[PDB]
């Protein structure tokens, strides 16, 4: 509260590491359904089921241009991406695979590197 803070976290690091794990994301051979956004003229319902997209190369921009207010805003954006998937994709199917893969991938990276 007023005049009243929490020791200061060291934050300085995070955009550096933010960055890190999305090209280890963007490297994994299973981020192909995800590099890029779901072409909405092509695919067939994904403009209407799908609120708000979200895909590592727009994710990338919005880290490159001070578009993340904080490493927690980042971390949505990215859990964001594998939620769409479950909601798009059969568990039984090759994308709906790599998004529980990738989304296992990101958890580890993520705690490993700040909790």
């Amino acid at each position: 509260s007023m005049s009243v803070k929490k020791p200061k976290r060291d934050d300085s690091k995070d955009l550096a590491l933010c960055s890190m794990i999305l090209t280890e994301m963007e490297t994994h051979e299973d981020a192909w359904p995800f590099l890029l956004p779901v072409n909405l003229k092509l695919v067939p319902g994904y403009k209407k089921v799908i609120k708000k997209p979200m895909d590592f190369s727009t994710i990338r921009e919005k880290l490159s241009s001070g578009q993340y207010p904080n490493l927690e805003t980042f971390a949505l954006d990215v859990r964001l991406v594998f939620d769409n998937c479950e909601t798009f994709n059969e568990d039984d199917s090759d994308i709906g695979r790599a998004g529980h893969n990738m989304r296992k991938y990101f958890e580890k990276k993520w705690t490993d590197t700040f909790k």
